[PDB]
Order: structure tokens, then C-alpha cells, then sequence
């Protein structure tokens, strides 16, 4: 319609704000908040750095050429404004796929996600990813390689108001392997080890820091006792006195109150040793114990950390079915109890575990977890948003003038789109949220 085209031009509007206010405020975060400083973040400023060049001098230019259906700025900004295009897109994959090698050496490293390269040689990092986007999209559009032989790409590159991006079969196949499928295909394997390495990461210590929670302060149970770490009891005395020389006393330093989270695990392995005793020394639950594989194991060892060996005994109809190996049934059993009544988040991941034997339950639960789940979202929303127009791009190679003019604009500016999404994703990781909270006074 005709005044469709206004009406349009206010949608098209809201989105080059949504790219530069969103972006604005993910690079200032990290600059003016010192929390925000790490290893990770300096690729996150550069890749909200890339994100924010295109809604600043690529996508208002961009959506102004729908706009007018021509081109209104000359040829010296056709060919500057299509350089700056493939160097924003060159960039945040080369980025992404550098934040998916270095999450994979952090996870590997005895000091576990701890980045390998320090603040001065990550600047370096880069430096070097923006030289090697400038090498192979700057050059090959400002000293001409793009350029087709056919007639009808011609009459566009002559005409002042015409600036498609027309491009040979050569340059087709090596912008779209080289800025985009080789930093895919690395980005995507490398990534995929890091949550499988966050799956090899799952054992008894981190099932019972998710259900009971990690505490480094001297803190009263739901019974009234002192405890400290996971589920560790110092002493049934009401003083608080007596609760740190029993502290000292398991550690072998002077405490004064607060501990460390290698010594809360020292401890829960000192406590799990004398949990399994206690099973193998009740009637009752050893031969239930003896029938149970390594992670349905834990489950029983989660069970007795929370209520103890004379609580979990207590269970005839749920033990004598896990006894036979009868998983379901026995779910039914455990989820018919006051435990599921008390703690219901808790016994939901037990119940799922006794039922499967893996530890599915506790995926993306921890802390460090959510982190890299948060970073998997911006690789596959990069993906799911240019994937679609490069997958395209190379049907026009195999069959010249198939996809139509209105296709390609619209897969090419879903791609667009993506740089404000990040943000908005952003917004997951509960550090950013403050940092964002503070900055635009909420
Ligand atoms: S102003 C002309 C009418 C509107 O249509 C557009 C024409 C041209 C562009 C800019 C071209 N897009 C580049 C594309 O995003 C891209 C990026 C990266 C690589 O490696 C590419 N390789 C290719 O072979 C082809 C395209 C590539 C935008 C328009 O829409 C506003
Ligand atoms: C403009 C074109 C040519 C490329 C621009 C690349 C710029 C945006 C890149 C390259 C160097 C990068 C900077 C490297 C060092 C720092 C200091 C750090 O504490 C916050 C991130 C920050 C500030 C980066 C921001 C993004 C950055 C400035």
C-alpha cells in the first residue's frame, strides 16, 4: 500500500534503536563496571563493538534503500557501506568462534573456567581477528574482485542509484567459506566439547551443591544444629563456640568462621565415605544399596544427607522395588511422600535420576553451567539468523536467477536483526543484569 511504506519505515526505526541502545549499553557495562572485566567479556565488547557498527552505518543506510527502492548517498558510500557489511559479520563469527576455543581451554585446565590468556594477550586476540576481517572483506569489494562479467551486474556498479550487491561465482563461493562456513564449522565442534566436558563435570560433590547449596559461613539447619558447607554437621551443641573448635579441629588451620570451597569438598568427602558405612551398616538399606549402579548410587547418598540412615529405612514400599531394580514403579513410591511434600524441586531431580541412572537431571543447574548455556544462545541465534541467507547464497551459484530479489533482502536482513538480539540475551546472566539495573537507574 502507500502509506504502508511510513508505516514500515517506524518498524524499520524501531529496530536500528533496539541494535545501537542495546549495544550501547553491553559495551559501557563492561568499561565502567571493574566486575565485569574478564577475559570473556573483552570478545563480548568486541562482538557488541561489531554489532553496534551496523546499526550505526549499515542498517539505517540499509533500510533507507527499501525505503526509496535506490540508492540516495553515491558510489563512494556503495562501495564503504557494503565493506563495513561483511567486516561487521566477518568479525562476530571469527569472534564467537574464538570465545568457543577459549571456553574449551578453560574447561580443560586444571584451573577450571579460568581463561589461558591474560587481559594484554586477549587484546592482542582482538586486534587480530578485526586485521584478518579488514584483509578478507575491506580488500576484495575497495580493490575489485567482486565484480561479475554478466551485462545485467554492469548496469548496477554504472548506476548511481542501484547498489546490489552483485557478485561472480568465484567470490560467492570463497566470502561465504572463508567469513562464515570455515568459523561455523569450528565454532559448532569446538562449542559441542564444552558441553560435553560440562557433562563429564557431573559427579556426587556437584549433585548435592545443586540440591543442598554450598555455604562457607557457619550457618543452624532446619533441625537447629551448626552446619557448614554441604550438609556437615560440627556439633549438636547450641554454642557457637564449640561448632569452631570442632572447625579447626576437621580442617587443620585456624578458621575463624569462613572456609573455602576445595576444603567444603575435603569435608563432603570425609562425609560421604562415612554416609556409604552408615548405609552398608543398616539391615535395611544395604541390600538396596548393593543393587543400585554408580549414579542411582548418589541418589540413595543425596537422600541420606538430607533427612539420614534411619529417615531413608523409613521408605519399605519405595526401597523393595529399587531393591528389584524396578525404576518407574518406584518413582510412583518416592514421589508419594512427605520428602516430595517438604522439598519438591529436590526430590524432582532424585526421582529423574533413579529413573534414567544419568545425571540429565542436573543439566544447566549450576552456576558456572548457566554461563556457558548463556553463550550457546548467541553462537545458535548467529546461526538460526545468517544461516538461512549463506545456505541460499550458494544456490545462485548452482542455478543462476532462482531466488527472487524480495528473498534475498529479507534472509539477508534477518541477519541484521541479530545484532540488537544479543542484548536482549544478555540479559539472562544475573552479573549483566545489575550492571544494566544501575546504569538506567531501576
Ligand atoms: S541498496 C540495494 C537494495 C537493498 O538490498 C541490499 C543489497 C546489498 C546489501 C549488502 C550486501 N550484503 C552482504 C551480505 O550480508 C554478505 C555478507 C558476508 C559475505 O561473506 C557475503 N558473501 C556473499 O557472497 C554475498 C553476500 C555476503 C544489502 C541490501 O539490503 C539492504
Ligand atoms: C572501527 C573498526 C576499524 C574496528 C574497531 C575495533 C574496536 C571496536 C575493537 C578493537 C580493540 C577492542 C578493545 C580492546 C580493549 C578493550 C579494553 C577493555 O577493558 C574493554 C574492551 C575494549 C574497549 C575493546 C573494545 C572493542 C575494540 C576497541
Amino acid at each position: 500500500d502507500e502509506v504502508w511504506v511510513v508505516g514500515m519505515g517506524i518498524v524499520m526505526s524501531l529496530i536500528v534503536l533496539a541494535i545501537v541502545f542495546g549495544n550501547v549499553l553491553v559495551i559501557t557495562a563492561i568499561a565502567k563496571f571493574e566486575r565485569l572485566q574478564t577475559v570473556t567479556n573483552y570478545f563480548i565488547t568486541s562482538l557488541a563493538c561489531a554489532d553496534l557498527v551496523m546499526g550505526l552505518a549499515v542498517v539505517p543506510f540499509g533500510a533507507a534503500c527499501i525505503l526509496m527502492k535506490m540508492w540516495t548517498f553515491g558510489n563512494f558510500w556503495c562501495e564503504f557501506w557494503t565493506s563495513i557489511d561483511v567486516l561487521c559479520v566477518t568479525a562476530s563469527i571469527e569472534t564467537l568462534c574464538v570465545i568457543a576455543v577459549d571456553r574449551y581451554f578453560a574447561i580443560t585446565s586444571p584451573f577450571k573456567y579460568q581463561s589461558l590468556l591474560t587481559k594484554n594477550k586477549a587484546r592482542v586476540i582482538i586486534l587480530m581477528v578485526w586485521i584478518v576481517s579488514g584483509l578478507t572483506s575491506f580488500l576484495p569489494i575497495q580493490m575489485h574482485w567482486y565484480r561479475a562479467t554478466h551485462q545485467e551486474a554492469i548496469n548496477c556498479y554504472a548506476e548511481e542509484t542501484c547498489c546490489d550487491f552483485f557478485t561472480n561465482q568465484a567470490y560467492a563461493i570463497a566470502s561465504s567459506i572463508v567469513s562464515f562456513y570455515v568459523p561455523l564449522v569450528i565454532m559448532v565442534f569446538v562449542y559441542s566439547r564444552v558441553f560435553q566436558e560440562a557433562k563429564r563435570q557431573l559427579n556426587i560433590f556437584e549433585m548435592l551443591r545443586i540440591d543442598e547449596g554450598l555455604r562457607l559461613k557457619i550457618y543452624k539447619d532446619t533441625e537447629g544444629y551448626y552446619t557448614i558447607g554441604i550438609g556437615h554437621l560440627l556439633t549438636k551443641s547450641p554454642s557457637l563456640n564449640a561448632a569452631k573448635s570442632e572447625l579447626d579441629k576437621a580442617i587443620g588451620r585456624n578458621t575463624n568462621g569462613v572456609i573455602t570451597k576445595d576444603e567444603a569438598e575435603k569435608l563432603f568427602n570425609q562425609d560421604v565415605d562415612a554416609a556409604v558405612r552408615g548405609i552398608l551398616r543398616n539391615a535395611k538399606l544395604k541390600p538396596v544399596y548393593d543393587s543400585l549402579d554408580a549414579v542411582r548410587r548418589a541418589a540413595l547418598i543425596n537422600m541420606v544427607f538430607q533427612m539420614g540412615e534411619t529417615g531413608v529405612a523409613g521408605f519399605t514400599n519405595s526401597l523393595r522395588m529399587l531393591q528389584q531394580k524396578r525404576w518407574d514403579e518406584a518413582a510412583v513410591n518416592l514421589a508419594k511422600s512427605r520428602w516430595y511434600n517438604q522439598t519438591p524441586n529436590r526430590a524432582k531431580r532424585v526421582i529423574t535420576t533413579f529413573r534414567t541412572g544419568t545425571w540429565d537431571a542436573y543439566k544447566f543447574c549450576l552456576k558456572e553451567h548457566k554461563a556457558l548455556k548463556t553463550l550457546g544462545i548467541i553462537m545458535g541465534t548467529f546461526t538460526l539468523c545468517w544461516l538461512p541467507f549463506f545456505i541460499v547464497n550458494i544456490v545462485h551459484v548452482i542455478q543462476d536467477n532462482l531466488i527472487r530479489k524480495e528473498v534475498y533482502i529479507l534472509l539477508n536482513w534477518i541477519g541484521y536483526v541479530n545484532s540488537g538480539f544479543n542484548p536482549l540475551i544478555y540479559c539472562r546472566s544475573p552479573d549483566f543484569r545489575i550492571a544494566f539495573q544501575e546504569l538506567l537507574c531501576l
